[PDB]
């Protein structure tokens, strides 16, 4: 009936569940490559979301971990760690005080949902890859926001698995809606829509309206933000501790280049900063954060004014020290 040792540690860790740069690449040690299942219990917990939607624990947890088996941990970047940072930094957002009270239960499940399905069975190339090898996946969705489209459809399929259907007691009105949004979130995730998501933001900054909490009168302006709050959690890194940003940035080089390496293998043009002979590591990192990280982040910065300037502080502060790197 004691924990062990070593599950205390992993409890202890997760004490920080609440807060911007939980060591979580410790949390995937010491759960023993579960940071996914974990970091989900708990926010399930602590959002008292179990009970809210009458999920039985034990169909939660199978649900998790039929999930987390369904990232490749061959894959660097777009794996169970960085889905469970997903959700853990969207579970952050959400608890922004310019949002308290502001969001429904279903809509607080959709946006932890969406984040924890939102790259499941990523392969560990991109839409264009997949297009230009006529894969199977280019071709079952149209070439259209092809991985997007697969991790939605995974993540709703892996609910028919052997006690895995955790919205079994939903209403259908509930699962609807639900669905809805979920499937709006995540498709919002594939970057060819980062632009238009911007422009909308940028919108209800300049039409922002208080009672002293934020107001959305429409569907339209509350799944804005919530794409908006679960895409930010996905351009996340530069806006963690330098720590983790580095190692999320020698994760998504890693993919990047192997994605680079199969296709000079099979005489492809190769992808942008999927070149290892020809890359700028910090060059691009402070591309990356000049002209999509921070036009973005400042912008959620201002929706939510003042309580993302830490976060915006440390965003300007990791571009200075990458900048300083260039040779
Ligand atoms: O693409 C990203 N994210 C992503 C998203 Cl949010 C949505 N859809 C696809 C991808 Cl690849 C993404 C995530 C992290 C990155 O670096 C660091 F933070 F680790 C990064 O660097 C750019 C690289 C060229 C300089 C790019
Ligand atoms: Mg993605
Ligand atoms: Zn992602």
């Amino acid at each position: 009936g004691v924990k062990t040792e070593q599950e205390d540690v992993l409890a202890k860790e997760l004490e920080d569940v609440n807060k911007w740069g939980l060591h979580v690449f410790r949390i995937a040690e010491l759960s023993g490559n579960r940071p996914l299942t974990v970091i989900m219990h708990t926010i399930f917990q602590e959002r008292d979301l179990l009970k809210t939607f009458k999920i039985p624990v034990d169909t939660l947890i199978t649900y998790l971990m039929t999930l987390e088996d369904h990232y490749h941990a061959d894959v660097a970047y777009h794996n169970n760690i960085h889905a469970a940072d997903v959700v853990q930094s969207t579970h952050v957002l959400l608890s922004t005080p310019a949002l308290e009270a502001v969001f429904t239960d279903l809509e607080i499940l959709a946006a932890i949902f969406a984040s924890a399905i939102h790259d499941v069975d990523h392969p560990g190339v991109s839409n264009q890859f997949l297009i230009n090898t006529n894969s199977e996946l280019a071709l079952m969705y149209n070439d259209s926001s092809v991985l997007e489209n697969h991790h939605l459809a995974v993540g709703f399929k892996l609910l028919q698995e052997e006690n895995c259907d955790i919205f079994q007691n939903l209403t259908k009105k509930q699962r609807q809606s639900l669905r809805k949004m979920v499937i709006d979130i995540v498709l919002a995730t594939d970057m060819s829509k980062h632009m238009n998501l911007l422009a909308d933001l940028k919108t209800m900054v300049e039409t922002k309206k208080v009672t002293g909490v934020l107001l959305l009168d429409n569907y339209s302006d509350r799944i804005q933000v919530l794409q908006n709050m679960v895409h930010c959690a996905d351009l996340s890194n530069p806006t963690k501790p330098l720590q983790l940003y580095r190692q999320w940035t020698d994760r998504i080089m890693e993919e990047f280049f192997r994605q680079g390496d199969r296709e000079r293998e099979r005489g492809m043009e190769i992808s942008p900063m999927c070149d290892k002979h020809n890359a700028s590591v910090e060059k691009s990192q402070v591309g990356f954060i000049d002209y999509i990280v921070h036009p973005l982040w400042e912008t959620w910065a201002d929706l939510v004014h003042p309580d993302a300037q830490d976060i915006l502080d440390t965003l300007e502060d990791n571009r200075e020290w990458y900048q300083s790197t260039i040779p």
